[PDB]
């Protein structure tokens, strides 16, 4: 009824495609992103955590698109936006207009043919900028371009200064995205690193230390401004493909990659951790509710295995506002993976948020059995073990869960809290 035999699992999911290539590509990209994310030398695992569905595939050959105001004089826009940065009074519409107008400065050579969802972005050898990836339309409404009052600059900015300002502004996206309680020190260290990056050659110091955090405090929700998020994703896709003098700008935009895909990313990370192929691993997913979710993740046509696809930034680029890859969209898989993580004492899973709707109790049962199996055999053996024990956890599984959760400082709505409430109350 509840659990399904691995034979029936294999039979019912014989139609799956590009599983291994998708897993490998997503995992390699995540590892590469760590250079811009955890590039800071501080890693304290106690740190921030990371209905119908619309698939992102573009079906009409139209590039992702936004609409902004009238193109500005870049020298004046620079002076205005910098004065706003220094005064912690930034106009988001102005900032988006400037970021789009500044895209022309970032030119590189495309190392290979670049096509995604049928859209030919570039041929090998083409000169390319972020504008090549998207359509930025502009109307005739002029921006505000106020000068706060601290701006005493008569000369024109250099391109190096432009690049430093673009980096700082886009870093406000990452700082806004960092949310939750007890994140002050983490954000302060991230901001310090960002300031360092954007005052070090080839960038140039254009603000004093602590300006970025002061401005962030007034821009706390910019990560959900659609045009700003869009521009952050555009810059990130560009620098992900094109090596460039100013690629360190990704320190602020790297968090757009695989945005709203935490279920898929958790799946591929879990597959890598247990050192199995996706085909072999799926057989351990006995529960009847997994099939729908696994098919949801491997829907064809979405380019999950294509390097540098629009897919990697689909959420930031507005290709879909209802991700079929989120933790909620595949809540059973997500809960299972993190109950296994809890069983293995992984702080990241203990602090993850339970998807309450997707049978967390049953998932913790299967999690105990799979955790035992992968702590240090086979799908059929585990299934038989579950049947022999009447679908219940063994006393040893519960002692293990409790020994982990009871000694952990459980956060609200977390897996650790669920485990304490269920097995240690």
């Amino acid at each position: 009824k509840i659990f399904v035999n691995p034979s029936a699992i294999r039979a019912g999911l014989a139609d799956l495609e590009m599983a291994e290539e998708t897993v490998d590509l997503i995992n390699r990209n995540i590892e590469d992103n760590q250079a811009h994310l955890q590039g800071e030398p501080i890693e304290v695992d106690e740190l921030p955590e990371d209905y119908e569905y619309k698939y992102p595939a573009i079906k009409d050959l139209k590039k992702p698109c936004i609409t902004l105001g009238k193109a500005p004089d870049l020298n004046k826009a620079y002076k205005s936006v910098l004065s706003g940065m220094n005064a912690a009074k930034l106009d988001p519409d102005d900032v988006c207009s400037y970021l789009a107008a500044a895209m022309q400065f970032f030119e590189g050579t495309c190392p290979e043919d670049w096509t995604s969802y049928g859209i030919l972005i570039a041929r090998k050898g083409d000169k390319i900028t972020p504008n090549s990836l998207v359509e930025i339309k502009r109307n005739d409404v002029e921006g505000n371009w106020a000068l706060t009052g601290g701006m005493e600059m008569t000369r024109d900015p250099t391109v190096s200064e432009h690049a430093s300002l673009v980096g700082l502004l886009l870093s406000l996206y990452r700082l806004s995205k960092i949310s939750g309680q007890n994140t002050g020190n983490y954000k302060t260290n991230i901001a310090d690193r960002i300031e360092q990056i954007f005052e070090t050659a080839p960038f140039v110091k254009i603000v004093e230390h602590h300006t970025l955090m002061t401005t962030h405090k007034m821009c706390a929700n910019w990560s959900t401004i659609p045009n700003f998020r869009f521009l952050a994703g555009t810059y990130d896709m560009f620098f992900s493909r094109i090596e460039h003098l100013y690629s360190a700008i990704r320190v602020g935009t790297v968090v757009t990659a695989y945005e709203d895909c935490s279920g898929l990313v958790s799946f591929t990370g879990f597959i890598k951790q247990i050192n199995l192929t996706a085909r072999e691993a799926i057989l351990y997913f006995f529960h009847k509710n997994f099939e729908e979710e696994i098919r949801r993740m491997f829907e064809p046509g979405q380019e999950t295995a294509v390097p540098h696809s629009y897919f990697i930034h689909f959420r930031s680029l507005g290709l879909s506002g209802k991700s079929p890859y989120s933790s909620n969209a595949v809540g059973h898989v997500f809960n299972l993976i993190h109950f296994v993580g809890c069983y293995m004492g992984q702080i990241r899973s203990l602090n993850a948020t339970v998807i309450a709707a997707c049978a967390p109790h049953e998932m913790s049962v299967l999690g105990g059995y799979l955790g035992e199996e992968f702590f240090g055999r086979g799908p059929e053996a585990v299934y038989a073990r579950i049947m022999m024990n009447g679908g219940r956890l063994k006393r040893s599984h519960i002692r293990r869960y409790v020994s982990v959760s009871s000694n952990h400082q459980a956060r609200p709505n977390s897996f650790a809290e669920f485990l304490n409430k269920t097995y240690s109350s």
